[PDB]
């Protein structure tokens, strides 16, 4: 059984449609693992019991989930009004935002703008911020974030994960870079 697929849904559960699954969230954005199950089981995934979830937790490389005793919560990336408490530590002074070519005119007029989601998301990583952008399309860039930037205007940049940071939206002017990275046809 793929970790990865499991993954994909589970975060599909914590961060958009947890009633899809029977699932109620606190208000810190926390499902009973129970109930997880019962709602994976009921869509066909036969197998799965607690041990199961609590193992795609502990096994996320980025740390995307986090446990307690009988709970699980998505640390970051929801479209569902939640509250999450930052982990220790302070941002550092540059931040990756990874997207594609064709958001860059209007990223460079109104910001780096939040969606669908509560949070513009930012990572330490700039492979990551790659992957990020190549899930939209193949022609990606990577903006380099100022932070103190950012700071100085009164934007928190809370730490959800080891290397995920969230912030409100990211003032164009805060942008201090701009690389990119290509596949597909050679250009
Ligand atoms: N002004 C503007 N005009 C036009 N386009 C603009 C814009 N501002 C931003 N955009 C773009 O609008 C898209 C929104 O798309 P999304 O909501 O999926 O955001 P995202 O791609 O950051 O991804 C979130 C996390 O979700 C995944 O995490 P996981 O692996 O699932 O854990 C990822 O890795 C991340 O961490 C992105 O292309 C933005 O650049
Ligand atoms: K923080």
């Amino acid at each position: 059984h793929m970790r990865v697929r499991l993954s994909k849904t589970l975060a599909g559960i914590l961060r958009h449609h947890p009633g899809r699954y029977g699932v109620r969230l606190t208000r810190e954005g926390w499902a009973r693992v129970s109930e997880v199950v019962e709602g994976l089981r009921k869509a066909g995934w036969s197998w799965v019991e607690e041990w199961h979830i609590v193992g795609v937790a502990l096994h996320d490389p980025k740390g995307r989930y986090e446990l307690r005793n009988g709970e699980i919560r998505a640390r970051y990336g929801h479209s569902i009004p939640v509250n999450v408490e930052p982990l220790p530590g302070e941002p550092p002074p540059i931040l990756y935002h990874g997207t594609t070519e064709e958001a860059l005119p209007l990223i460079m007029e109104r910001g780096i703008m939040r969606g669908r989601r509560l949070k513009v998301h930012l990572t330490s990583s700039l492979e990551d911020a790659v992957s990020t952008g190549r899930r939209h399309g193949n022609l990606v860039a990577v903006l380099l974030v100022d932070v103190e930037c950012l700071r100085r205007r009164g934007l928190k940049v809370e730490r959800m994960s080891k290397t995920v940071y969230t912030v409100d939206w990211v003032p164009p002017e805060c942008i201090a870079e701009v690389r990119r990275e290509s596949l597909g046809r050679s250009l």
